[PDB]
């Protein structure tokens, strides 16, 4: 009858970040959905993480539960850590605070000061205590944002980390409206996602779970598809929001009122 | 520009409280919404509570924000605070985790072993200090539950703490749909909320706020609806969420589908 549960920011260096974020001076209030406020992170914070996950941005499922990827990326990134014997010790953060408003929104702002500056102190955060042993990005802004990390003064020490750029877990739906071609897309970014798992498991040099290692076949087969573990979110969450049906959407008329609104729901089966 | 925020829940005694949390079996599935989870708090964890606040139940606008009066009651509550000096000493929990279910009223498990054992621990965890030095209780519940805490062993100790029970803020709406009869019940219940501030405010020797006590009238005024402070929130919330425009509701065609649904509407302003 133990549940676990993640504490979140109390420790410095993270209690003075979540004090001090940004808001419109570095992000534009049209073109980012700022009015949710800031989500900062997935997974451990105490120094334990072996891997750090670099994505690039929330949507509604996270503004409710207050932890990034939590979503359909979310399930498909932890599947990849598991492949991985990775089970709980990794950490994530995003390259934007919040959500991107529009459809190629950038890449418009990804230059932004406000915005790489403090993505950058949060990089050093959790990289200091020094245990992290592979970095993955996911989608190309992301990988941007790594490198553009190792480039600065603090991140120079990192050139030498195990590092890969894998394509965007949702990348296969939101290239096509069609089934057939999110089929072959998705067969193509699980071959990518095979070579990105050859060439990181031998550097993930201390596992949760010692795994030899299962490439993935042309679909995800569903034991692929891993929940987000009560450990990650905020004490009192309930379980079917870590589970694997959806659960919250935006909800409007018009652009405006759908930038408004996220209706949550309950799926079937928890209620008596 | 700091916000300040609740860091929650990692030091003993109430990380153990909140992962060893009671679900199902002390709490009925149909009479309580156990399906949101847990809500346990509002308020300071570190000592530093002057007042404890007892309340009665969460409702939708709680769900969301994972604290303890925030909607209408919480801002009237915070009124109620503020008149006896206190800005942010205090510490609130609820006299049950969970929404009850019905407005046949969870007087009906208010005697369950579970649920009264478990909400006892939070009493002995936050009266431990030895630092609050008044008790306000809403509503008849809560009255119950704090009567219930000083006949056990360890509350024993508490029969001198100063006591006060107050009228449930929303009293007034739900006893009335009309106007005239909210007014009317309003203003009763003011005379009442007056009787308690007279003999609560010798009793509250270390306000934040060194205050003269400034009594009611008949109906609210507007300086007497106080906003939740950010350092009750968690960290990143927006400020909207806490601000006096309602923004949270259950919806749905039928009781069933009620149930299983929240709505959030962000106010109209935020968003440019």
């Amino acid at each position: 009858m133990l549940t676990e549960f993640d504490a979140g920011y109390g420790e410095q260096p993270f209690r003075d970040l979540c004090a001090n974020y940004p808001g419109a001076e570095a992000y534009d209030p049209h073109d980012f959905r700022i009015e949710w406020g800031p989500i900062f992170h997935r997974g451990r914070l105490d120094g334990s993480a072996r891997v750090l996950i670099v994505g690039q941005d929330p949507a509604q499922h996270e503004t409710i539960v207050r932890r990034i990827l939590v979503g359909t990326a979310g399930r498909r990134t932890q599947g990849f850590l598991a492949k991985l014997g990775i089970v709980q010790s990794y950490v994530m953060v995003n390259t934007f605070l919040y959500s991107v408003y529009g459809q190629s929104g950038g890449s418009k702002h990804k230059n932004e000061p406000g915005i790489v500056d403090y993505r950058n102190k949060w990089f050093k955060a959790v990289l200091g205590p020094g245990n992290i042993e592979a970095v993955v990005s996911l989608g190309g802004l992301a990988d941007e944002a790594w490198k553009a990390w190792l480039k600065s003064s603090d991140g120079a020490a990192y050139k030498t980390l195990a590092y890969q750029h894998i394509t965007h877990p949702t990348w296969p739906e939101s290239s096509a409206h069609d089934s057939a071609t999110q089929a072959a897309n998705t067969k193509i970014m699980l071959a990518k996602w095979n070579a990105a798992l050859a060439a990181l498991a031998p550097e993930v040099k201390h596992p949760d779970v010692p795994t030899t290692l299962v490439p993935y076949g042309d679909a995800f087969k569903p034991s692929e598809l891993v929940d987000i573990i009560a450990k990650d979110l905020p004490a009192g969450l309930p379980a079917w929001m870590r589970g694997d049906t959806p659960w919250a959407v935006r909800q409007g008329v018009d652009a405006a009122a759908k930038r408004r609104t996220i209706m949550i729901t309950i799926p079937d089966g928890v209620i008596p």
